[PDB]
């Protein structure tokens, strides 16, 4: 359970890091 | 770079936490 | 679309924390 | 109080993107 | 500087768990 | 456990970022 | 403690944002 | 704007911070 929350913490960090790098490109 | 190194950070943690679920199962 | 993420984000660690402080109560 | 202050932090971020989420409307 | 300030972060919430971990001891 | 393990996860991120810091230098 | 580690976390955000604000000028 | 606006945010909840640090001490 908590590997799975540290998981979608994780990903939605990315989706937001991928955004704002898709910005920048 | 800042977004970019934020993905990819994330990313790899996303990876971690996933790899630490299946292994928890 | 990127607040409606982050408002999903921030309930789920509301909900992660208020379960947290439960236990503490 | 470490519990108690994550789940305020949590909460207050919820409400300020609730907040820009409608305004974005 | 980023890096550093990451170290910095880490090493916070390392120094957190273990107290955390201290007390459970 | 819980406390441990974000121990052992939080000093694994400081010597990544650690890792950079030397190599951005 | 916990108010001088967020104090400087805040401190740091703030920073940074006034970097990208000068740029921004 | 947005990081202007980032930049007011980050100093409000700097002080916000370091007069609880003063407050606790
Ligand atoms: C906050 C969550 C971020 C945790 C990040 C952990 C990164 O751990 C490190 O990450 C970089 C990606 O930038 C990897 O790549 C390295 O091989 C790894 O040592
Ligand atoms: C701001 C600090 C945030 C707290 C820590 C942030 C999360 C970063 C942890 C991801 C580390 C990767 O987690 C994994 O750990 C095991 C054992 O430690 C390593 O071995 C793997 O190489 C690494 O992939
Ligand atoms: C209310 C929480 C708000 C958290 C906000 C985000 C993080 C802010 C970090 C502020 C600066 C932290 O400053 C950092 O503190 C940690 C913990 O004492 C110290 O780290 C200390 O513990 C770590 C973990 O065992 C050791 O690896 C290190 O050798 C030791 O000095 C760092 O040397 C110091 O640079
Ligand atoms: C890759 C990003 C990772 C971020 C991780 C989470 C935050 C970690 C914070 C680590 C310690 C930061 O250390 C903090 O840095 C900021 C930015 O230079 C300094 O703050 C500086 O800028 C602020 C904002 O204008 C001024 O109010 C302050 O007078 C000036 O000293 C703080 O005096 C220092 O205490
Ligand atoms: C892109 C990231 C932006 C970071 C913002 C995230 C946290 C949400 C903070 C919103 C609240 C702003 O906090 C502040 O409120 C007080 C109330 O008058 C004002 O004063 C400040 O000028 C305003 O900046």
């Amino acid at each position: 359970a908590x590997a799975e929350a540290a998981e979608k913490a994780a990903k939605y960090a990315a989706e937001a890091a991928e955004k704002a790098a898709k910005a920048x490109a």
